[PDB]
């Protein structure tokens, strides 16, 4: 009854799940397209054909095929991001958490997982929607989408591997929500899409793309934006990386059809095993198969679209973490270790700069080095470590997002900007990594409300604050409740550029979120690289 | 007797002058070259032909022909630098102060005035040698040299106007000191040359030039160095400026001989009136007629001589003032005034950057602007004013000197570096100009010892503090007296790069003088300009 819902594609049967001291309804693993298997690998997706009978939606679905991290086997801090279900190309499913009793037409939030467009799962423990759905009385959806070559192999001109099909994956999920969430008590006119990392870039890409704009109301972007240097490639570079994938696998390279046909004959893991080999440079924070600027999903360049106001005009809430770079340095740069303070020698600093700005010429590398080096104290291993951390975070996350924020706000209908800088009391990663890429998510999804996870009382309060900000924004376009006695998160405006810190302390309002280095990253360095 | 001295060129009669509550001997206006007049204009100097009878050396000589500042008529702060004697091309004379009674063979210090190679006089009140000669028991010489076109018009390949003849004037005076100072109680083997601004650059040029090296023992450079961007031009640029001078005066331009013949017919003021017109850019801290890198006075480029160690190996003492740029902004840049705090708008800041780095392309100007702009507070008129002040001082004085210091110290036999940052209590210039280009000179020459000039007692001590450093360095190659236990001025070394502040407070040792900005000026910007 409460758990039996007839959708436009067929009947589904959910399950009743405990949440804190109560219960809510969960519909897990609902299919929203045809399995993209066999001759449909790399292809645009197709809607799921209606089914007879009742779809058992009591269990999480498979995860999409992806690279699996084995750097720290068994370590909870890294394994919490790996697939926790069987991987399969049959992975295009969504999950829904619905308050009990079912509401009539309440606000909908659709989570888009990140993972650099190469990884991610809707089923991770940290994305369990039940705490946010129960606490804030929202219908919480998490979608899925093909990652890696399966979602973003791009041979422009081919209709068999056109590129961006993972983005199209997200779109079909949003269209399914548009068509069916009313049967779960959700309001299809009040859908907020939100995501972190590539999910945040994705949210911004749907703001940009005409084919996506009418499928949601407003948007939240966490540590990601559509213009990030890692988040897209040209059609030429996408073509080069697809051909190099075939070269790594002894494919016929004479035509797209023969290349695609060879690649479609490979087992999924054969593609994954050579995925990182197609990158052009030794690099960190760079991923092989990402969205392409194609002229279809993206009509023109992202920058021209941002400049002209060619995007959805609505409210946005977005922000970054204090130490976005540390995860990438730990996994990919010399001198960093999970088990030490990772003081960085001058030599390893210079190596890290090269890995962090792989596209830069030697003059550009000199510019980055001078901007982030204290020449009164150039052998200070802690300053070198933190300087490289800032380089990676500023170049890859913060400065692209601030460029996006400033362009969007010229045309949009309300911007709210945050700086998340709380290090969790129970973090398993070392202190030099600070406030890590991905580690605001557990606060957004309410994990500190679970006493067994051993968060502090202040962290539970912070999680409750953030969930209420996110959900009140989703409901109203404004994270603040009116007539409330709590300090107000101010609008970000072109003139005053205000933002708040998010942490356990009373709110602080600041202005011009890191403005100096982003002048460097957004105006000076691109001009230097374009001149030289 | 004490005032009657037989030199190798003839007899001279000096005069007994009061100094504080005592007396010393002064020999003023001794000729060291033939008057460079008529056909001799622009020509290398020729030794003064010996005279019969007694040369009357009781009176200051004429000053060389030069541009005279009329910006602030009658204002003591600027008038103190103007010629205080009649100007004449018959101006190649030197002055000597000798302790009374005459010493046997004491240390000699030879002052070389500055003035951007376009101005300067040996006879200014602030260069009165009597306090230094009396207080420190040295023989103090001040020389003179042709400035402007008269000293530095350069038509390379012509022997009639070869360039660098003002430097050859200095050398001829040093040769005269070498040959004659023993008759005044000076030791020709212990001569220190010292100078400020262009005089400091000149001192460095004599260190470089093979034809000068044997005419002095060691060297002091104040707020100037041979590699300063204003201190030399190429033979091609000197030729362009000489031809343009002729163009301004309707000269025949078909040949060097015809051009020179024309310029020699003009009255001196006719040349001076158009002198600034030959500069290639709207600019500040750039001067028309300066030393040329000719392959004769300078055998190769300054940088290659410095890299190869092709220079005199001895001890040097040198330094800079806190606010070298302020004078040039007051006189040449928009928004500055003697009668206001000169808060600088953003627009006037950008204009000032362009005037300050006239040779830079737009990418270069962007780099300078980013390096000196606080983008959290870019409309702060005090920060804009002080940022421009630092740009002018760093680019033109401090960083070129630090480059020289660094290169010299690899091969030299002892470097002592200072940072003079005391603002005089009785300064007539406004507070925003800080510690001004030229305003350490009055301390070096002992003017705070004169009660009627109204320095504080701490400023008298500092002046005594500086005169003793300078004269002890001249005597021994080390500014510190041994077995004294005043705090010691450490050697500047390649590794530790120590320097001292010079001010009324107890001496503090620091390291790496303006190292951050000088990486920009000495390494990154030249690379950027070369590559773009
Ligand atoms: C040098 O060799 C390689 C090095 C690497 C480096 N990168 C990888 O292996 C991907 C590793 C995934 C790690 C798990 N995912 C994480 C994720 C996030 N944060 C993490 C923070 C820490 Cl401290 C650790 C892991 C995080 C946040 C999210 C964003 C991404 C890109 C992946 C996932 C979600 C890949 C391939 C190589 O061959
Ligand atoms: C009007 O625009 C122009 C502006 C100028 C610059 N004009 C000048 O006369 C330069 C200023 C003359 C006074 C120079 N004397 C000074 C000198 C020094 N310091 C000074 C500090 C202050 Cl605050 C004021 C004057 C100083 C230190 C020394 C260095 C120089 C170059 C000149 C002389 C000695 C020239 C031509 C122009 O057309
Ligand atoms: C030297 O010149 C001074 C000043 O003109 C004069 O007072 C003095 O008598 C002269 N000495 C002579 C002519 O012996
Ligand atoms: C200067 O040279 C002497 C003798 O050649 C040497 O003993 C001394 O160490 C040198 N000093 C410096 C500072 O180079
Ligand atoms: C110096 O001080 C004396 C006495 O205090 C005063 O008469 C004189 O005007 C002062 N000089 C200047 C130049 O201000
Ligand atoms: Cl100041
Ligand atoms: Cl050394």
């Amino acid at each position: 009854s409460e758990l039996l819902v007839n959708t436009k594609s067929g009947k589904v049967m959910g399950t009743r799940v405990p949440v804190l001291s109560s219960h809510i309804s969960a519909f897990l693993g609902i299919p929203f397209a045809e399995p993209p298997v066999g001759n449909m690998r790399f292809r645009r997706p197709e809607p799921k054909k209606p089914w007879s009978g009742v779809w058992n939606a009591s269990t999480y679905p498979n995860n999409c095929q992806q690279y699996v991290d084995e750097q720290f086997p068994g370590f909870s801090g890294s394994e919490m991001w790996n697939p926790n279900r069987e991987m399969s190309e049959d992975c295009l499913y969504l999950n829904i958490w619905v308050p009990s009793p079912r509401p009539k037409s309440t606000t909908v939030m659709v989570w888009i997982y990140g993972g650099g467009f190469y990884s991610g799962s809707s089923t991770l423990d940290v994305y369990n929607g039940k705490y946010l759905a129960y606490t804030e009385e929202v219908v919480l959806v998490s979608l899925s989408y093909r990652v890696g070559a399966f979602g973003f192999l791009a041979l422009h001109g081919s209709q068999e591997a056109p590129g961006n099909v993972g983005l199209l994956d997200q779109r079909m999920a949003l269209q399914w929500v548009h068509d069916n969430i009313q049967f779960f008590g959700g309001d299809p006119k009040t859908v907020t899409i939100f995501g972190e990392s590539a999910g945040g870039a994705s949210v911004g890409m749907h703001i940009l793309s005409p084919g996506s704009r009418d499928l949601f109301r407003r948007a939240i972007l966490q540590s990601g934006s559509p213009n990030c240097p890692w988040a897209s490639v040209s059609v030429a570079e996408g073509r080069r990386r697809a051909v190099e994938l075939g070269r790594n696998l002894n494919c016929n390279l004479n035509s797209d059809e023969e290349l695609i046909h060879c690649l479609r004959e490979k087992k999924p893991q054969e593609l994954i095993d050579v995925e990182w080999n197609v990158l052009p440079f030794d690099s960190i924070f760079r991923f092989s198969f990402v969205p392409v600027i194609d002229g279809e999903f993206f009509p023109t360049s992202l920058e021209s679209m941002l400049n002209s106001g060619n995007f959805k005009k609505t409210q946005i809430l977005l922000g970054v973490n204090k130490d976005e770079g540390s995860f990438f340095l730990l996994y990919g740069a010399p001198g960093f270790s999970k088990d030490s303070e990772s003081k960085i020698s001058r030599e390893d600093f210079m190596s890290g700069v090269k890995l962090s700005v792989p596209h830069a010429n030697d003059l550009g590398l000199d510019a980055v080095t001078l901007q982030y080096t204290d020449w009164m104290d150039d052998n200070n291993g802690i300053k070198n470590r933190d300087g490289l951390d800032d380089i990676v975070g500023d170049h890859n996350v913060i400065c692209p997002l601030m460029h996006f924020v400033n362009k969007y706000t010229k045309f949009g209908n309300g911007t709210y900007l945050y700086f998340f800088n709380h290090r969790a009391s129970n973090l398993v990663w070392p202190e030099w990594m600070g406030v890590i890429h991905g580690y605001e998510i557990e606060f957004v999804f309410g994990l500190p409300l679970v006493k067994e996870l051993n968060y502090t009382a202040e962290e539970e309060a912070l999680s409750r604050r953030i969930m209420h900000y996110w959900a009140t924004f989703a409901k109203t376009g404004n994270p603040n409740e009116p007539h409330s006695q709590e300090s107000k998160w101010p609008l970000f405006t072109t003139k005053e550029q205000k933002f708040i810190d998010l942490n356990t302390e009373p709110m602080k309002v600041h202005q011009r979120l890191r403005v100096q280095m982003c002048v460097f990253w957004n105006q000076f360095l691109p001009k230097l690289l374009n001149a030289t």
